[PDB]
């Protein structure tokens, strides 16, 4: 039995913080807003949600969130249009995804629309924090952690669902990135949990990302299997725009076979391209073997990653088997990329009205 | 750099918890002692270590420990012998394993002998919490977590090291004596080669909860984790698995899976190999074990004992494995269980100070 948005408790800050300075560098995830949502669950079901000042968490030292990684998160954006109106991009898919993560970790179920409403209310209260400068947004970070005060590994009897907000500018995306493609690093496995947005999938990538910087790359290209499938880039889904082995122009991204996180932007790019009907759009396994041949034969136009933070990130170099592979993404416009960026921007900032946007 | 035991600050508690009484059996991991260790790290390095009252943590909402699972833990035991002297079992090895975990997650390094001293100092303060009844001990849980107040996925600039203590009795109900049943379904993967299954990291355990529930639903108490096309037996629950049998070459052997990435290198595991190796009475090997081999060893009556090892259980017999829909009887209890009993007996004598040994670290 879910918490309800009707029952919200508002508690406004006693001393508001000073928003970032216009033009000053908004660093991603370092700056937070005045308020936060917090909801507690226990053996008396969910409690009343509350909007409250950005305050620390008080956890029992045995909290299962900290011992056995009973934690999952989401990530989505609110955009402030010209008319100072704020909109969430396809938040329903994030609520869908968060509930699936919750179940995977035996965490408590909740009503998707109730949480979206509390999020709406939370953003409303802090709507001024939502910046309006070009390419800026409010990053929204929901989290659900276990909070069992016992060392047993078991279905928790207690949990906390909370939400924080960051004004953001950018994360790197007009400029492309280099990838490290080393098969020894494995992000996720079939029958694993790489397809859920659980905190435990990210911690182990930190050292890997360091090795990429050490080898002069900016991101990890997570390979999988003996045929070296391209699964994902850092925390982004991967797309390739190429002329395929059968001479047909297509946009491919790996299918959702377990080792791919089902990105909201990924789906949106699939959706958007289908609607155009101008080229083939497919979900198919992509191997290094295939990418090398394609590059040698000049059939590759663009490689890019997708995700909420970067939206669409061009790729121009992959360090594979100790040798750099050039990727002509930037030579080729990048047309598909710039076109995707434009329409997403038009939609997100309200230029074109669209069912994907949810107004705050 | 590191924190130093010489710099320990002590804040004794002003509100002692009521210790557990008689007719109140110990539930594993639910009862905590009066004090905790706590050490913070940041840009200025490791702060000063302190033993303080058992209290809640105060965490920034963006704490990387909660969003990207920058968390690891340990688990070891303190045993009070008949003379009332308290000893830790091979703690050095837990410190070795904790530092390896920390490096894998880019968390701050520390001096093992310094943490161990702090842990000793901690247990000394809460010495009266250590039970002395047969099969009771004090379970010690160190933890290291990232504590960056930033949603970026990166090497943290702040961490928190803490240690809490639990007086414990048995882990399973009538545990180590009464055997357990296992669900062995190859749909479930605990870890993969090139993953982090060989580190004691929080992230490895949360996904298993649902699987544990599936074993209950199917009438089993534990999960036998299989890996690979040839269904290798990796671990059981949170224990390393061992098989004592007459292998296909007709030689009597104790086998356990090798440390090739999907196996958590348990201290009890390592100890059982050391003990058996030392004895020199049968062949002791680290080798992959597959279901095909087990099925064949069973139908040819070559298996004597199957069991799990780990700090909580110690040595745990298995009597049944449900392989998809085939219910396999494991004759562990009909074979004594002779090796299990021997291991338990020698571990008991070492742990409770019946027989002085270099494996025990006096508190
Ligand atoms: C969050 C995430 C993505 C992209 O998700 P969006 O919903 O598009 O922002 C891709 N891959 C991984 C591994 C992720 O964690
Ligand atoms: C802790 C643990 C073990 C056993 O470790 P010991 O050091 O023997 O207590 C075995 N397997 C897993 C998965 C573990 O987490
Ligand atoms: O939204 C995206 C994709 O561009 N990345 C975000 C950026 C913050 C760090 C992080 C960590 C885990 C999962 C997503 C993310
Ligand atoms: O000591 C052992 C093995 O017998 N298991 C412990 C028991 C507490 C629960 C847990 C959770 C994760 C890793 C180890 C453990
Ligand atoms: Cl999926
Ligand atoms: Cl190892």
């Amino acid at each position: 039995s879910s918490f309800k948005a009707a029952d919200l408790q508002l508690e406004m800050t006693q001393k508001p913080h000073k928003k970032p300075g216009p033009g000053e560098p908004l660093v991603f995830g370092k700056t937070f807003t005045d308020h936060m949502l917090m909801v507690e669950w226990n053996d008396k079901g969910w409690g009343q949600p509350r909007i409250q000042p950005f305050q620390n968490l008080t956890l029992h030292p045995a909290s299962s969130s900290l011992h056995y990684s009973l934690q999952l998160f989401e990530g989505m954006k609110a955009f402030k249009g010209k008319d100072q109106q704020v909109r969430l991009f396809r938040p329903w898919l994030n609520m869908d995804r968060m509930l699936r993560s919750a179940m995977r970790l035996c965490l408590p179920s909740f009503d998707k629309l109730e949480l979206l409403e509390c999020i709406r209310r939370l953003i409303e209260v802090d709507k001024d924090w939502v910046p309006d400068a070009a390419g800026t947004s409010l990053y929204v970070r929901p989290v659900l952690i276990g909070n069992e005060p016992s060392l047993g590994v078991s279905q928790p009897t207690r949990a906390l669902l909370f939400v924080i907000l960051c004004p953001v500018g950018a994360y790197f995306s007009v400029t492309p990135v280099s990838l490290l493609a080393d098969p020894a690093f494995i992000r996720a496995w079939v029958g694993g949990v790489g397809n859920y947005k659980l905190g435990g999938n990210y911690g182990p990538t930190v050292l890997v990302q360091q090795e990429a910087l050490k080898r002069g790359c900016e991101q990890v290209l997570w390979l999988y299997g003996p045929d070296h499938q391209l699964t994902e880039v850092g925390t982004m889904n991967i797309f390739v725009y190429w002329t395929h082995e059968d001479g047909v122009l297509e946009l491919v991204t790996p299918p959702l076979n377990g080792v791919i996180l089902p990105g909201v932007v990924r789906q949106s790019l699939l959706d958007m391209a289908q609607t155009w009907g101008e080229f083939r759009v497919v979900e198919r396994t992509i191997t290094m073997k295939q990418l090398l041949r394609a590059l040698e034969e000049g059939r590759v136009r663009e490689v890019f990653g997708s995700g909420t933070a970067c939206q669409v990130c061009p790729v121009h170099r992959i360090l594979y088997k100790d040798r750099n592979l050039h990727i002509p993404t930037m030579e080729n416009g990048p047309e598909l990329i710039l076109r995707f960026q434009k329409e997403l921007k038009e939609i997100q900032y309200g230029i074109r009205a669209h069912e994907w946007m949810f107004p705050v």
